[PDB]
């Protein structure tokens, strides 16, 4: 029985860095989720690089990407970025989130495939031409945890090994930052961190996403949910 | 036809520490190691708690082990050290070496089958429950073995192996990952030295570093030797760090 609860004393985090956003926390074993803001969780946004994890899966489970080891080679040829102007792994080019390599395992896989996919996987509603909410990132990471996607377990444990961005004795994070620009005064940008916190036998799966004008807010998106996830005990 | 190749450079790590300890270091393959004794690089020492590596993918593949998301239920009976006195989840009872979890998995794969996938994943000297004591593996035949497992050309499922792979992750940086597993014997006597282990490898960007440090040991105070001497080598590789 799946049940959300609206948290007002994660407000406090959001008031104190001028932010409007949500975060959405729920624990596995409970099926109890907690935000800040039940509107904002269930509206839907445009994924930026969120959108690399159905990515990766799709990529593999189509076979554009080849296996865990795949390696995307840079034929030497300037990129928007210094970082993506390398060779890169699975976990390499999704840390980065290395547009050019993206793009083109989406054009390998066909406007069509990658449609099917997204349906199966109920995700959201080709990058910029999607929007999901919160409630459906943790959805989305819950089943995939749980190995419950449309695609086999080797592949969807391929993907959730190259999430893992912090480990520590006590627990494994795995997530996955977004961005999709500074948009206008007007119609802001929106910025993510999705994930999951595998602490001892509990599970829990986060989806943060704010208002962004300028860039140099970015590190509120980790900060914002960081916190909240260490008074309630969850990392460090 | 792997080579082993010996590098007086790293000596002065150990020498400052005053630790009898080999290092070995293999970039993309175990084919081409580096090592500061090729003598010791070769010499078989029991495994300790590096034996747990080889127990749950052979759990995994009997089905002792049900799958990835298997709980390992605390029955409330006491158990030799408190961090064991709960439910533990893979990673969990590989991280604090759980001694009655990895007994009880070896029980029910049978010591029959266990010296079968040992064999046939050339895992140690093939010359009960006494495994982690009786068994003598190599710092050559570790870096071999965790590269087989990381390329999942071990006789086991790739489901199996990514399965322990991941369960192994102890350290992430945007740069790379770091799979590793500790082992420690004992402080033995002077005359009969412990050993203690730090295996494992890193995923760099591209490029996959493997490794295996042991060391002899006869006071605790010095474990922390064992993750320190290598992480200043890896460190100064400018591999981790």
């Amino acid at each position: 029985s799946n049940s959300i609860t609206e948290n007002t004393s994660w407000n406090k985090e959001f008031s104190a860095e001028a932010v409007n956003g949500v975060f959405v926390l729920c624990k596995s074993s409970s099926k109890s989720c907690a935000t800040n803001d039940l509107a904002r969780a269930s509206k839907e946004y445009l994924p930026a690089s969120t959108f690399k994890i159905p990515n990766a899966i799709i990529g593999l489970e189509t076979g554009v990407i080849k296996n865990e080891h795949q390696v995307f080679k840079w034929d030497g040829k300037p990129r928007a970025m210094k970082q993506w102007e390398r060779d890169l792994t699975l976990r390499g080019a999704i840390q980065v989130s290395a547009v050019p390599v993206f793009q083109q395992i989406a054009r390998e896989v066909g406007e069509v495939r990658m449609q099917k996919y997204l349906k199966k996987f109920s995700y959201g509603n080709l990058e910029d031409q999607l929007r999901i909410s919160a409630v459906n990132q943790v959805e989305f990471l819950e089943s995939l945890y749980l190995n419950k996607l449309s695609a086999s377990k080797e592949n969807q444990l391929i993907v959730k090994e190259a999430l893992v961005t912090e480990a520590a004795p006590e627990y494994l994070v795995h997530s996955k930052t977004g961005f999709s620009g500074v948009g206008t005064e007007s119609n802001p940008g929106v910025a993510w961190w999705v994930g999951w916190v595998e602490k001892e036998t509990e599970v829990y799966f986060f989806a943060f996403n704010m208002d962004i004008d300028n860039e140099s807010k970015l590190p509120l998106r980790k900060s914002i949910p960081t916190k909240i996830m260490e008074s309630e005990g969850i990392i460090g």
